[PDB]
């Protein structure tokens, strides 16, 4: 005679709020269905602007966008506002009756005071990193001050590759903002030894020694990539590419917020209608207006070469990667790009614009050997060119090819049934219902 309890997904209620921005959206969303995958009750927390895009099972709560129409106003408005309204939907479930309370708030990494408000309103607090951890280890040591960041100079720091200053994350291209986005990369650290679960979304292989460094000092869980192994525009982009030659399409995007000069853009513009590929070329609608005059949510051609391309203003990335018919990635090198290029074992060019773009584009053209990295600062037609032949028509780019491939086998591994990433968010689930 007695009563039993029993702690399982499908009562335990998991928070999850990105930073308002497509590269911590998009992880955090995959990390999310994966959890609900496995489940959990998921409540997705998003202001209301990125509520609509995101809102094209996984709980949705908006709360408003906290923010007027420079960058450090931007934030601490933002900041302010999101503790208050993230803070009342913690209590609001609480009380609530349909939902579990909450157990765990999911937070982007850049935010570190939301483990306050996790810690302050008694639930567990997990960061999710969306960046891979040679670059974090970089912020960490910035924070730390661990050293000196007519002569060049190279850094060596534990576990890493000696590091160009090229190979630096790259804040000074912000000018007079360059403190507070710096400030917000090595802030990510504030608080690392209270964090209840730190989590990057990578996997160990790709990044063994300093994964296994930071393992050392903090029990951080690699559980990428996020995104499901084998969006705007699909049925249009997919049927485009349903109609190419396998191998012969160039991939082009450079992200969600950067943007190439009006002189950056021809440069492209005239490498990819001479060269002997298709291509289709993302180009933002807000972009749009900076190509060649001599070029609407899309556009279709016939390149110089006889050849075909797509200009349009979003795509499923993805899925592109994972189609046949691409050759090869001509990309920013944003993490999340660059490891669903991985994962997708589609070879990289290297046009890299800030923050850890930089970093990345080391660690594909030396570590990890999947692309070539452009020399700069304007990137001519011909080193664009170049950096396609390499890639696309030349025995070196056969073996990068190769190594794509390995890479993205090793990638499905991780989060397949005993891979380090399923081990991993498997310790995060179960953990989650201990008493
Ligand atoms: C600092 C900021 C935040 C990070 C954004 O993107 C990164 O995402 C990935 C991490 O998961 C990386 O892999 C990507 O390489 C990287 O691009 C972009 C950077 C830089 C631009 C600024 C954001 C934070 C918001 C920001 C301040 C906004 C803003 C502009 C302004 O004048 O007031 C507000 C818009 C972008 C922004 O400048
Ligand atoms: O046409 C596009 C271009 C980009 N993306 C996605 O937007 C994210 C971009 O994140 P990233 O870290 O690569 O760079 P950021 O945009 O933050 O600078 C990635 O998940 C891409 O797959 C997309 O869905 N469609």
């Amino acid at each position: 005679m007695g009563t039993i309890e029993i702690s399982s997904p499908s009562k335990t209620h998991i928070l999850a709020f990105p930073f308002p921005e497509k590269g911590h959206i998009n992880p955090m969303l995959h990390l999310c269905n994966r959890l609900a995958s496995k489940g959990f009750r998921v409540t997705l927390i998003t202001t209301i602007s990125t509520y609509k895009d995101v809102k094209n099972l996984i709980n949705l709560e908006s709360i408003p966008d906290g923010t007027d129409k420079g960058m450090n106003g931007y934030f601490n408005q933002f900041k302010n506002s999101v503790t208050e309204s993230v803070a009342g939907i913690i209590e609001e479930y609480k009380l609530g009756h349909d939902f579990p309370p909450p157990k765990v708030l999911i937070y982007d990494s850049t935010m570190p005071w939301m483990l306050d408000v996790a810690h302050g309103h008694g639930i567990l607090g997990a960061s999710l990193f969306t960046q891979p951890c040679c670059v974090s280890v970089v912020y960490y040591h910035m924070l730390q001050g661990t050293i000196d960041f007519s002569s060049s100079k190279v850094l060596l720091l534990p576990c890493l590759p000696p590091l160009e200053d090229r190979d630096l994350p790259e804040f000074d291209y912000f000018k007079e903002d360059s403190g507070f986005v710096s400030n917000l990369l090595l802030n990510q650290f504030l608080n690392i030894d209270k964090i209840d679960y730190v989590l990057f979304n990578t996997f160990e292989m790709l990044e063994s020694e300093i994964a296994n460094w930071m393992s050392n000092k903090w029990k951080i869980l690699t559980i990428g990539p996020t995104a499901p192994t084998a969006e705007t525009n699909t049925e249009v982009c997919m049927k485009w590419l349903d109609e190419r030659e396998p191998n012969s399409v160039i991939y082009v995007s450079f992200g969600s917020i950067a943007s190439l000069t009006e002189q950056q853009m021809e440069e492209i513009s005239q490498a990819l209608f001479t060269t002997n590929f298709n291509f289709l070329w993302v180009v933002r609608e807000e972009e749009r207006t900076k190509l060649p005059n001599c070029l609407p949510s899309s556009e279709s051609f016939t390149t110089a070469a006889g050849k075909l391309g797509l200009i349009i203003n979003w795509c499923p990335q993805l899925d592109v990667l994972r189609h046949e018919s691409v050759a090869c990635f001509m990309t920013h090198c944003g993490w999340n790009s660059t490891l669903e290029a991985i994962s997708s074992g589609v070879p990289m060019i290297c046009v890299p614009q800030w923050v850890d773009q930089t970093t990345n584009a080391k660690f594909i053209q030396d570590v990890w050997k999947i692309g070539v990295r452009v020399n700069n600062g304007l990137v001519k037609k011909e080193e664009i060119e170049r950096c396609i032949k390499e890639v696309c028509e030349s025995e070196k780019g056969k073996e990068l090819k190769r190594n794509a491939m390995k890479w993205k086998d090793l990638s499905k591994e991780a989060v397949s049934e005993g891979g380090s990433s399923d081990t991993n968010l498997e310790y995060f689930a179960s953990t989650l219902l201990f008493y």
